[PDB]
Parts: C-alpha cells; structure tokens; sequence
C-alpha cells in the first residue's frame, strides 16, 4: 500500500487548494453531458461538442463516454492536442487561412480526419490549389450565415453557394457538408424566440444543403448549433449533427437567456477574502478579472451579475452578492442592490473561501492552465487544459 | 529568420524599438524625481521585459502573485514586493520563498492580516517584512489615509511582533477614471500626501517607516513632485495602450504591444473583415468604452504598425474579431481593401490583459526577424 498511503497524504481539497482556482462541479457536469446527449438522441441527430469551452482531454472523454460523435474545435492547437489524444474525428469550425494548410495537410497525412470550413470562393480556391500540389482531396464544408452574426455565405445566396461548391468539387477537393452557427440566440431570453430562432437556423443551414444538392453537387453533412438553440429546437428535420460547447458547464450568461439555472453552472472560481472597506460594505478578494476574465455578458441582461455571482464554500449561490468591480487580482464582493452591507466583516471573515460563478464560462476557464475536478467526495485532480495557438 | 510574415496568428508582438523609449521615459522621470522605480512585472510577467526595466535602472520589482515571485526569484531577481493584501494561508509559501533566498516583501491592511504574519513568523523564526498599504483616493484596499488609529494598530502589531515593518505604499489606481494633467497631477499630489503622512505617523510613534512607495503610470507621469517618497511603483508604462493613450499619458504610436492577426474573410454588405484575433486573442476588456474615445476591441494597424484611423475591432467572438469602419458606416469595397490573407496589427485597450491571453511575445527587432518571449501564465 506504499502508492496509497502516499497518494492520501497528497490529496487535495477545496480547503486546501490556493485560490484562485477553477473548480469543476463534476456531478453538475454529468447532467449537462446526459442533458445534450439525451436531447440529441431524442432529435435523431449527432452532437458534435465544441472542445473551445473546456480544451480540456478529460472533459471531452466525459462527452465522449457519453455518446458524442467527434468534436469542433475553434484552433488547429486544439486537433493537434486531441487528435494526439485519440480524437480522429475534428471540425475547425473557423473560416481557414491559406497560410494555416501546411499545418492541416499534416495533421491529415498523420491520420487526423480533419474538417475545414470556408465561405469564399477566394479560400475555396486556396485550399483546392494547395491540395492539387500536396496531392491531398482535403474535406471542406462551406459556411452558411443564418442570422446575421458573423461569417457565412447568406443561405439564399445561391449564386455564390454553387460557385464555392464547384470550386471545390471541381477542384477535387471532398465538398462535406454545410455548418451554420446561430451565435445572435445569445441575445434572446425567451422559449418562444429561441424556439423560432432554431427554426431559423435549421430551415436556412437545410436550405443551403438543398441548393447545392440540386446544383449536383453533394453535400451530406447539415451541421447547425449553439447551445441555447440546441435546446429550444423542436425539431431537426434536415440536420446529421448539432455542434453545442458551453453546456457542459453553463454560466450565468446561460441562466439569463433562461436554458439552465445558475444550479446547473458546474464551473466556479474558488477564491479568499484577503481583505475588506468596511464602511463602504465591501469585502476584497483574490479573484479579480485576471481569474474571472474581463467577460461581462450579464451586464445588458435581465439580471446584471458584475464579475460573478458569490456562492458560499459548498457551492449554494448567497443571494444579492455579487463581484461588483475586479482590478486584476483583486475582486470587489458587495451588494448587487447597491446597499453598503453592515458588519461585512462579520459576514465575510479574512480567510473565507468563496466560490464565484462566472458570467461566460468559455472565458474564465481559458484564464487557468487547469481545472480542479472535484468528485463527489470532497476529493480534487488536476485537469489541464490549452492555452495559446 | 522568424518574422511577421511568418508567424502564425494571432500573435502577441512587442516592438523593441518602442518597448525601450517607453522604458527610458519613464526611468528618466523616475531620477528626475529624486526616487527608484520598481517595475510592476503583473503587466509582462516575462523575464526579459523585466530584464530590460533593470537594466535600464530599475530598483527590484513588485509582483501580483506568488506564482511571479517564484518565477523571477528562479531568473535571479531577489528584490520583490508582493503588493496584494497578503492571505494568511499563503504564509508557508511566502517563508519558503524567503528560506530559500528571496528578500520578498508582503503587504497587509487589517490587524488580523498582520497578526497572523507576526505569530506564524515567531512560531517559523521568520522576521517577515511587512509594508502597510494605505488607501489615499478610495479606489482599492488599504488603510485609510485618514485612519491613524488603524495605520498605527497595524504598525504595532508588526514591530511589537517580532516583524519587520519596512515601509507604507499605496496605489492610486483611480487614476485611470481621470483624463486632464491638472487632475492626473491633483490626484499624484493626493497620493504622494498620503503616503507620506502615513510614513509621519508611524515615525512620530517611535515605528519603523523607511520606505514610502506610491505608484500608477498615470500618476508616476503626471506627478510635479515625490518630496518624501522612496520609489515609485508603475508597470502598464513599459507597453502601454489605448486606454493610456485616451487618460493622455501616451500617443498611439508609443504602444508597443500588438496582436498581430490574419483576415479569414468578410461580410461585404455590413463593411466587415473577419480577423482570427477574437477575445481570446484581445481578451474581453473593453476599457476605453468609458473613455472619450471607444476603440472597441482594438485600433487596427498595418503590418509595419502604421495605425490606421478609423477602422477598430468593432466586435469580438472567441476566435473572430470584427473589423469594421470606426464611423458605423459600411466600408463599400472592404475585400478588395482588405483581402484574404492580409495580415494587420491590433493595439490593445489594456496591455495587462492582452499580454494575458499569450504563453509568449514574439520580440520583433530592428531587422524585421522576432524572438520568442515566454510569459507567465495562472498561479
Ligand atoms: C462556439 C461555437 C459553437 C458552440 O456554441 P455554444 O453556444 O458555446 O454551445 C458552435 N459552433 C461554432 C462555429 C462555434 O464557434
Ligand atoms: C498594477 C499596480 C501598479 C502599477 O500600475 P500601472 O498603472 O499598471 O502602472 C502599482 N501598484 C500596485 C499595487 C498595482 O496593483
Ligand atoms: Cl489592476
Ligand atoms: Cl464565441
Ligand atoms: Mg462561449
Ligand atoms: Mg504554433
Ligand atoms: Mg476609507
Ligand atoms: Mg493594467
Ligand atoms: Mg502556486
């Protein structure tokens, strides 16, 4: 028992970690994985997870288990990371830059399946060059803009879908699919709006695919998602796959579009109280934007979160403190209401560890180089992730 | 030869040339002063920034982590204050630091703060030394300027307690809400003030004060006089950015920290080039949106870093960002302007949390060819 009696002795705890840390909540993280899976499953559809919320080898084996079908990945570091890990199956979900083929053709001649994306005929026309040079039949799918949010040809665009298919078809390149990703359901926080959204996004993504097709040219991939429309869409008629990342969290942004409950948010920043102003009722804590990052989506929602809703020790939120300003590694702990707190001192000790939820769990989690996984026993281990490109 | 032509994007770049008249302008304020500067490292946390800070005639460092400390001690930098109110369950860290040949320096504002420095000390035979830090222009933590009965508790349970009690500091960091000379100046008075009144009070009570240490780079620049002051602490200087540049204490073309970023396409009918420099690459913070100008997530540059007026990151997702005209009008033509490939440089709204975002810089020199500039990361 040498390993073990060792082990023990190095075992962490929420009382023993130093602060800041991420900490994942990894009961809350089963449910989001079953939640997604499940609802997939439900539509007849693929979930293909979008790795950028985590970066993270044992989250995505979590997604995985569970019943995922490959991943999307918003930089090529991230195939190469899991695709070194056992991944075969990757989208790089973001338009391709010519100078970026190199480092594709090799991740694919080591036996990565990797996926590109575009929405031009110019990138179209860099990536068939290329491949006809290297000899390699790279797999493209054309982006489709179905919201007004970012990239994309429009999915009426027709003219310009067939002239982007054909240059990869006739260029000799595989014409995979067609993705779509409705990043404006960010802004709703209704059931009926992002309902209709999904609508929007599924209808214009199978729209795009059909053009193609009846142009003769093949397209049998229809990918759309974000996580809010993956869970409001009534149904997928259409659709092989959804792409969906934050979920396997959630955040406060989350909560206030109304897909979850800040119940359901499995990542926190543990942090301590190093200090107060007490007549202004404020505690201070080493948690500043350098932890929770600089993201405040919460700010124009229907609940104004500041840096992160305050949750005691054991994770249950403590209603109406929130992180009300944050220096770099300094967080300022007060009433949302705008009340100087009495006996803030009193409430919030020296030394109290505090969890905070974050506003954007994509954003806080790149700020640490690992996650603290924590089970169900108090127990912690270190899960790292990717920083950097 | 490694060179902006050749890097992959996004990319964190310092323009030596301008990262060393940055750092001679400041150190040559500093001894116009009559003090020694002590760089805040929280902005680079990268060895051979600081290296160039010192070589220049910077007096040891300030830090904002222990992380830091442990990092630049290894690089052979032993002078380090630690200017975060210090957290008792941090103390074993910070002894095995000091055991181990570091001079680190902690920081406390509470009674309970300090009694728990001073009985671990005894307990660990460790004179740990300790400054106060003092709140002169309520903007963070610190004793107030006003609060004798506080400063003076502290300052006893430390020297009575076996510590060593080696001085008061203060940052006025409200000074980034200012934008005029005479207020930067006003507020660079107020701090210099006090500090130094604090400094008084514990000498007129038979303590130990000898050093007495302020800093912002707003106020280190704007500050007529530090009668009374032994250092000054500033840190964002050594790059700047925009949100500097709109407080007044730089121009745009003394930035010397740039994301250098790739256009991946465009939305001809909004007037839009994508670039693969989003919010990772930026980070989230949106400073001068307060500030009387907004840059959005960034001014964009060419790829000699001429800065080009007018067009900014006008949003930001993860991996993408936004370039589009300042005006809101839709720039007609914009691939054409812009087409794909093209590779331009983003100055940052906050340097500190740019530089964040990246394991390294990529140290650009007069010849064109770059070097790789590692950069802390986490805790
Ligand atoms: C981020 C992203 C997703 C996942 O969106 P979430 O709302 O985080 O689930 C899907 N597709 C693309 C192209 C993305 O960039
Ligand atoms: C960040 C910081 C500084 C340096 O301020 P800049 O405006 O970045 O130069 C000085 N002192 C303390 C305590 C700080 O936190
Ligand atoms: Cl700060
Ligand atoms: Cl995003
Ligand atoms: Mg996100
Ligand atoms: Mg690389
Ligand atoms: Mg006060
Ligand atoms: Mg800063
Ligand atoms: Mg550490």
């Amino acid at each position: 028992h040498h390993h073990h009696h060792h082990a023990m002795s190095m075992q962490d705890t929420l009382l023993t970690l130093d602060t800041p840390a991420a900490v994942i909540d990894l009961d809350r993280m089963q449910r989001n994985i079953a939640r997604m899976q499940q609802r997939m499953d439900a539509q007849g559809v693929r979930l293909r997870p979008h790795v950028k919320t985590s970066k993270s080898v044992p989250v995505a084996a979590a997604q995985r288990a569970a019943g995922a079908s490959g991943i999307t990945v918003s930089t090529l570091k991230e195939a190469e990371q899991f695709f070194a890990a056992g991944t075969t199956d990757i989208l790089y979900a973001v338009s391709m830059a010519p100078h970026r083929l190199p480092q594709a053709l090799q991740l694919r001649r080591r036996g990565c399946d990797l996926k590109l994306i575009v929405d031009s005929v110019a990138a179209a026309q860099a990536i068939a060059a290329f491949g006809r040079e290297q000899g390699e039949a790279f797999e493209v799918w054309i982006e489709i803009d179905t919201d007004g949010h970012r990239s994309g040809v429009g999915a009426d665009d027709t003219p310009l879908l067939l002239a982007i298919g054909r240059t990869l078809h006739d260029g000799g390149m595989r014409l995979g699919g067609v993705l779509t990703h409705a990043g404006s359901s960010y802004e709703l926080d209704t059931p009926e709006a992002l309902q209709a959204l999904a609508e929007r996004e599924r209808a214009g993504c199978v729209q795009a695919a059909e053009a193609l097709r009846a142009a003769g040219l093949p397209c049998p991939v229809v990918s759309v998602g974000s996580t809010p429309t993956a869970l409001a869409a009534s149904r997928l008629d259409g659709v092989t796959e959804v792409r969906a990342g934050v979920y396997v969290f959630f955040d406060l942004v989350m909560r206030n579009i109304g897909v979850c409950a800040a119940e359901d948010v499995a990542l926190s920043v543990l942090a301590t109280v190093i200090g107060h102003q007490a007549d202004k009722g404020w505690a201070i804590v080493d948690a500043g934007w350098m932890a929770m990052s600089r993201d405040r989506g919460t700010a124009r929602q229907k609940q104004d979160f500041g840096y992160g809703q305050v949750c005691d020790l054991q994770g249950r939120v403590m209603p109406g403190f929130v992180l009300t300003g944050a220096n770099q590694e300094h967080g300022i702990l007060a009433r949302a209401d705008g009340a100087a707190e009495a006996d803030i001192a009193t409430r919030f000790p020296l030394g109290t560890r505090l969890r905070i939820l974050p506003n954007h769990a994509c954003a806080t989690g790149a700020q640490f180089p690992a996650y603290q996984a924590l089970a169900a026993d108090g127990s912690v281990q270190t899960w790292e992730r990717l920083h950097g490109w």
